[PDB]
DNA sequence: TCCAAGCGCAACG
DNA sequence: CGTGCGCTGGA
């Protein structure tokens, strides 16, 4: 299965085994936003893949002062493990500098990084990730390296795409236009007989992406935004304590009823 | 309303 | 197993 069904997969679980207090609907926030649980105790549960990523900051490098600088932009603040990586990245500039979509691994301590995702988790009032692995897994966040094993890379990330819009509108119907593409709009939808999933037109600066969507074509304006970010990646252990497990889920079922 | 950017997500070649 | 689109301040 796909992440989106792996996610409706561990929300009805949740919803079946412990009751229906389990929400996820609505807009999400900038930052981790993915189970709620709707109790007295509130707190949201971050669900994850065997094969995952787990946070990021971006970082600019600085080829005057041979340092890289903390993204004013970014979502989360500053903590002691963001500072040791960046301090890694910094004494070893020339290494990091040289940006790259294939990324460059960080090796400082795997605790680092634990802590960090800790951190960032904690300060998002993620309380509690759930995963699989055959069996479903829920673990506080306090826990997390007896789970999964944590890297790091430094890596070129593009940002994301965008709606086609209405002033963008005419520049698109010009794209088809010059791809010799057969088409008709229904305002911002695309309707077209040609096998146009996934497909990739340009035109005037904009990189347009075409995706099926029901009876429709859905057109998104891809980014031109390519900055690179610390990043992290996760993968469950296959030598997980049946103890510290056991003990896990006791936490859990305490946190959803006090 | 629109755009650049950062974070979401494992996906995919 | 070694790359980026979908969604979400400020002008
Ligand atoms: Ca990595």
């Amino acid at each position: 299965m796909n992440w989106k069904e792996f996610e409706v997969f561990c929300v009805t679980y949740l919803n079946k085994t412990y009751g229906n207090k389990f929400a996820k609907k609505g807009e999400s926030d900038s930052t981790t936003s993915d189970i709620l649980f709707t109790g007295n105790n509130p707190f949201y549960i971050e669900a994850k893949m065997p094969h995952s990523q787990c946070g990021q900051f971006v970082l600019i490098p600085n080829r005057a002062e041979y340092k890289f600088d903390y993204s004013p932009k970014n979502k989360s603040e500053i903590n002691p493990y963001t500072q040791k990586i960046m301090q890694f990245m910094s004494e070893n500039f020339s290494e990091y500098a040289n940006l790259s979509t294939k990324g460059k691994i960080i090796p400082l301590p795997e605790s680092v990084f634990v802590n960090w995702i800790k951190e960032y988790y904690k300060s998002k009032s993620v309380k509690f990730f759930i995963t699989s692995n055959g069996d479903f897994i829920i673990f506080p966040i306090e826990h997390f390296e007896h789970y999964f094993n944590v890297s790091c890379t430094y890596r070129i990330k593009k940002s994301g795409s965008r709606h086609l819009n209405s002033k963008s509108l005419p520049d698109f119907k010009q794209a088809l236009d010059k791809k010799g593409i057969s088409y008709t709009m229904r305002g911002l939808e695309l309707h077209s007989d040609e096998n146009i999933h996934d497909k990739r037109i340009s035109g005037d600066d904009k990189d347009f992406l075409i995706k099926e969507n029901n009876g429709a074509y859905h057109v998104k304006i891809l980014s031109n935004t390519f900055n690179a970010n610390v990043i992290f990646s996760i993968s469950l252990k296959n030598n997980i304590s049946l103890f510290i497990l056991n003990e896990d889920r006791k936490a859990f079922e305490a946190a959803i009823s006090l």
